[PDB]
């Protein structure tokens, strides 16, 4: 097996005022995106050894009982209005992997979206503050430490595509954004159930099978342990670990907005028994948020694809994924 090209981009600038420096990280990105279309995101600024511990302090002390009490609907039929956010069951001898998700702290009570019932959005559930002293505090601040990183990545994108910095980044705003983050533990178990262990068409054994990330970018941390591959024409790649940057790629809203130009690459997890994190933030942008399609291949940069309201591609993406590569 190969190993994929993925390039290490010192994003710094992005987050600065010097323009033609701006520039050259555009031109990496664009170059990443053009190629296997993942790239390495360094010198970020987040302390990403803080998340591992406190993801670890959390996954590794929370108890059968406090699982069921935050659980999604698909393992608790109480929790009806719980389709996004909460805890994600792991079964015993069945499936390995479990996770957290937790969604924009700013959709409160209070807020328009929740009271009008609008889909996919949702308050977020935590434990109990006594058993997980700190553990909501570290990660609410946490998404909005890559809530930061994020929006200077989506001015790297717009300048890379030859738009204005601000042509993504004007629709991913804190008040409305439906980003996500998910805090996945993927176990060491032994013996290891067979049924966790997918088979490719090409033999290999998998946890997660080749899938589009529902997303317009997506801003990954991942323990440093190799378990991603990225689909090519010549076949799947090896992506090499590297538990200090963020691995980069685009979603299949980046290829609709772009009619393809910046695909979103098919990528599957390899199955490994070690424990490990994977913990995506996935950048969405408004419920009512829409981009008008456009091609950087033609002068005029003109598409025929329809402009597709964001929060309705998000609605239809999360059930197609469900579908396709099952409860997670
Ligand atoms: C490869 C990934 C980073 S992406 C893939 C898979 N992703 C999903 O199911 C999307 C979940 C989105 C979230 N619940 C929401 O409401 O927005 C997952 O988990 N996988 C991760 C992994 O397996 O490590
Ligand atoms: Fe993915």
């Amino acid at each position: 097996v190969s190993k994929a090209n993925v390039p290490k981009i010192d994003v710094s600038p992005l987050f600065g005022d010097d323009q033609a420096a701006k520039m050259r990280v555009a031109q990496q990105i664009d170059a990443a995106s053009r190629d296997t279309g993942f790239f390495y995101a360094v010198n970020h600024g987040i302390n990403v050894q803080r998340l591992s511990q406190k993801t670890k302090e959390f996954h590794m002390s929370i108890t059968p009982e406090e699982k069921w009490d935050l659980a999604i609907r698909a393992y608790n039929k109480e929790h009806q209005d719980q389709v996004r956010a909460g805890y994600y069951l792991s079964i015993p001898g069945k499936k390995a992997v479990e996770s957290f998700c937790y969604l924009n702290p700013n959709f409160t009570p209070d807020h328009p979206r929740i009271q009008a019932k609008t889909p996919t959005h949702e308050v977020n559930v935590w434990p109990d503050e006594t058993k997980h002293p700190g553990f909501q505090d570290f990660a609410e601040q946490y998404y909005w430490d890559v809530f930061g990183l994020s929006s200077a990545l989506l001015k790297g994108y717009a300048l890379a595509l030859g738009k204005e910095e601000n042509f993504f980044a004007r629709h991913f705003k804190p008040d409305d954004t439906l980003a996500s983050v998910v805090l996945i533990r993927y176990p060491y178990l032994d013996p290891y159930p067979e049924a966790a262990i997918k088979t490719a068409a090409d033999g290999t054994k998998l946890s997660f099978e080749w899938h589009e990330d529902v997303s317009l970018i997506t801003v990954l941390y991942q323990s440093n342990v190799q378990n991603l591959q990225v689909e090519t024409a010549a076949g799947y790649q090896d992506i090499e670990a590297d538990d200090t940057g963020y691995l980069i790629n685009c979603g299949s809203y980046m290829a609709h907005l772009t009619n393809n130009y910046y695909k979103a690459p098919i990528h599957r997890v390899k199955w490994v028994n070690a424990e490990r994190q994977s913990l995506p933030f996935f950048v969405n942008l408004g419920y009512d948020s829409v981009i008008d399609p456009f091609d950087p291949r033609e002068p005029n940069g003109k598409s025929d694809r329809e402009p597709l309201s964001y929060g309705d591609y998000l609605q239809n993406g999360l059930v197609s994924l469900i579908n396709k590569n099952g409860q997670t």
